[PDB]
């Protein structure tokens, strides 16, 4: 049809975009991190509607570039310091283009033997970094949330049966990411059987309060089956006592899952790999590549010490898929059946950049946060709530002649101010009952001035609003 | 840097691939559907290792094209007739390139308000086609398996509580896809509380046996909470009695989920949309775009009649994300938090191609299977186990002077023979206790000859192996 793009029309539409984008992204350090959409932009989109007849390709492409993609909080920006930024390598993008082109049906071996071989090679390599030396296994999932649900399902099916599984209790901390408890609820573990253990001043799980909670539930008649330790808390980037938790798990016959969606990448850092000592003691661990392995959304991994545990929870044997089966299929490792070759783009990056460069790029993240801390220390009335920890730091502006409520409002306005300035992206979070500014800097192309000028800009906004409030 | 690509190296590396691929895929109709890898290919890959130092980009690129991507069972091929093929539009590929470029964090509105607005517009439109007219809602998930688990999770939380949910029973058919029961087990529903209802000769769920199972479980003290009807069975492409199932669900206060991962796309076909009458009666429905909406893996949708049910099961309010919030975030309707704008590539395809063309391309799928059946009718000893149904058909070559075991082995060798010929991809399945050849043709650029020549080739292989025995 006159609407279908021919091989020449397609190739030109693609090159047109690839060219225009590379030029635009080349100037990223001099672009506002946040580009606000106007008040009537939502109605502009709602009027386009779904057409019965086709439209000129280059007309639709430009429409998306100008009316959709433009208005965003670019987490690819070197001065995006909020949540967990996505400083994806350009090589990862290349991987997506190649993977999406062939559109090979991954999550199955016979139909793509070398595609599966590539993924397993990376998974074996990652498993080596974790400390799994016997018979590991894994699957490239979409997110760490899916990584957690996958791992926890294997944990549930390993420690519980079809008759007593409603007596299972899980154990987390008050700093554990929300997706863990959300995943537990999905797999049938109600909130009434999820224990939230308090953390110390370093935001690490209190293993003493953990054990007595385990002891209480066991005495009560529950069956404690899993403890979720976190290596790189979302808030402060803290690391739970991995060794201490492992000791308790072996004692009480429980599954040890390490939620390392963020911090697991530190295992590739020669300098800081020691920080994650004891990960090999875990039975399963999550690890997001679109985080600190510089991949595009979404490419996350789940790794188990014993692959048999993943096979037990997710294997199927229908009449179909009989000619597609020793050599495990990814669909038998759960929990999806049709999958794109997510891990291939990670392979491409590892080959083009190398493990050394990626390790150092991660170490740069640590340095960026330390630079932020060094710039805050000398400034008056600036308080460090959590020190520079794993490329992560929390702080607030707190003049003493203000009440706590006012201090919260103050730091909120400071975040608001620097956001509209367009120089950096910094949002607020809550820590120890106080509204706090948070910085997570992991972009390899971010410099000392970037961190220094940001704090300098924040300090200016701070003392400015402080006077305005009086 | 030395291993870091600059804007000129990047743009050149991409265009080089885009150029070489388009040329190669332009000649796809004259390429073997399956390209087998040699015995030494696995060790060749294992020897590459993970390097500490970087490598030249185009050297790595060419290595993957020649040693990885090449050896595959191309489901993009117009003569890939196995399972559920993936005849993805080139526009969809373009969508992935744009989406992956900006790398915008979707699954959240405040950080990408117009990206989310686009997805909701597509979801609302799809909801209109399904029959949800009140206050629908949905999410672009990775797969239809994730579509089912998302929907079934909402069903569980809607009909059960934290105190009685271990008494819940679910009901499927013997033709229901494996991912449904697999999803049920994941959300805590054990096999001992999953009922598999027999199907008729048309592979449709026996609603009479369905009700008697519900009555039995309810009388025993169980709590029947969901029935999963399928619109487009994976095997034969049959459609469960949606109306009959809905009546029972309303009668027994149960959640009605329609698994339309494949067949839901038929709603876009003016000719065949009537086949899916009653989809609006469901409480939830799955729908995969990387199947019959011609998208790349992976782009699937889950739609619920009442969006409040999705919010109840997946909403979270942690300390962080407080500056990110009514206007629901996609993470509040589960079950993932970080997401790529999966739905954007579906938007691009709908705008560039239009809903009319896509509807016709689906109708072409119906025609391809009919052409396959028409070519089989005159051929001797060729048996139709399931007629051409929704671009899907099951058949076997069965000479009468053969045993039941021999007939199975025969059709297996026939599949094996045509696979290695490279002309087409056809695998076997089991149906009514018989090994059967299956064809699913949904590629818009597949012709009458393709189906005719394929059947002609199968008959040849059939009459040759029959002679060997
Ligand atoms: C009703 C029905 N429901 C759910 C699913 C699962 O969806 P995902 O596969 O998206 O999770 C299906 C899927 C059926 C298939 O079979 C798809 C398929 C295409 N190429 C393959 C290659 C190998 C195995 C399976 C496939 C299906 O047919
Ligand atoms: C330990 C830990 N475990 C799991 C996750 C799961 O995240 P995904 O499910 O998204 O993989 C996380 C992630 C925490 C985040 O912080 C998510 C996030 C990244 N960028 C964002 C932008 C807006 C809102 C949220 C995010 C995490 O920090
Ligand atoms: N690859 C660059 C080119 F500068 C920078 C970059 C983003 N993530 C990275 C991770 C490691 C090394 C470099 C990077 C890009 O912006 O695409
Ligand atoms: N778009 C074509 C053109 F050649 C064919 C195609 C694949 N899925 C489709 C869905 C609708 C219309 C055409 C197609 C391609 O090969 O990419």
């Amino acid at each position: 049809t006159e609407y279908i793009l021919n091989s020449t029309q397609l190739e030109e539409a693609i090159k047109s975009f690839v060219h225009d984008f590379c030029a635009e992204k080349h100037e990223i350090h001099d672009q506002p991190v946040v580009v606000e959409a106007k008040e009537h932009q939502e109605d502009k989109i709602k009027q386009i509607k779904i057409p019965e007849k086709g439209r000129p390709v280059n007309e639709v492409v430009s429409e998306m570039m100008n009316e959709v993609y433009r208005y965003r909080g670019d987490a690819n920006h070197p001065r995006f310091f909020s949540f967990v930024p996505g400083p994806a390598s350009s090589v990862s993008w290349l991987g997506d283009i190649m993977t999406s082109a062939y559109n090979i049906h991954a999550g199955g071996s016979k139909l793509a033997p070398m595609v599966n071989c590539i993924e397993q090679e990376v998974l074996k390599w990652l498993a080596k970094q974790v400390g799994f030396t016997e018979n590991p296994g894994g699957v490239f999932v979409s997110g760490g949330s899916m990584a957690n649900i996958t791992a926890l399902t294997a944990a549930r099916d390993n420690k519980l049966t079809d008759i007593n599984l409603h007596l299972g209790t899980a154990y987390i901390s008050d700093q554990t990411h929300s997706s863990v408890a959300k995943g537990l609820r999905i797999i049938g573990i109600t909130d009434s059987r999820i224990r939230r253990i308090p953390t110390n001043s370093h935001f690490q799980m209190d293993t003493t309060k953990l054990e007595e909670a385990i002891e209480t539930d066991k005495k009560s008649g529950y069956i404690p089956f899993v403890v979720i330790g976190t290596a790189g808390t979302t808030n402060t980037g803290s690391i739970d006592p991995l060794t201490e938790i492992s000791a308790l798990c072996k004692k009480h016959d429980m599954w040890f899952h390490i939620d390392g969606a963020y911090g697991a990448s530190v295992l590739l850092s020669p300098k800081y790999k020691s920080l994650l000592t004891g990960t090999g003691l875990a039975d399963s661990i999550s690890w997001d590549a679109h985080k600190w392995l510089f991949q595009t959304y979404g490419c996350a991994m789940v790794l188990v010490k014993d692959i048999r545990n993943l096979f037990h929870s997710f294997h199927v044997n229908p009449e179909y898929l009989k000619d597609l089966e020793d050599n495990v299929n990814t669909w038998d490792i759960g929990m999806e059946l049709t999958r794109p070759a997510r891990g291939l783009k990670l392979w491409l990056t590892l080959q083009v950049l190398g493990s050394d460069l990626i390790g150092s790029a991660i170490e740069h993240g640590f340095q960026l946060a330390v630079w932020a801390e060094e710039a805050l220390n000398p400034k008056k009335d600036w308080e460090i709530v959590s020190p520079a920890q794993m490329a992560m730091i929390n702080f607030r502006y707190a003049p003493k002649d203000l009440t706590k409520e006012e201090q919260d409002i103050l730091n909120e306005k400071i975040s608001h101010r620097i956001l509209e300035s367009g120089y950096a992206a910094i949002f607020t979070t809550v820590l120890n009952g106080k509204t706090v500014l948070r910085i997570c800097a992991i972009h390899p192309e971010a410099t000392q001035e970037d961190m220094q000028h940001t704090i300098d800009l924040l300090d200016q906004y701070g003392r400015e609003i402080y006077t305005e409030m009086k």
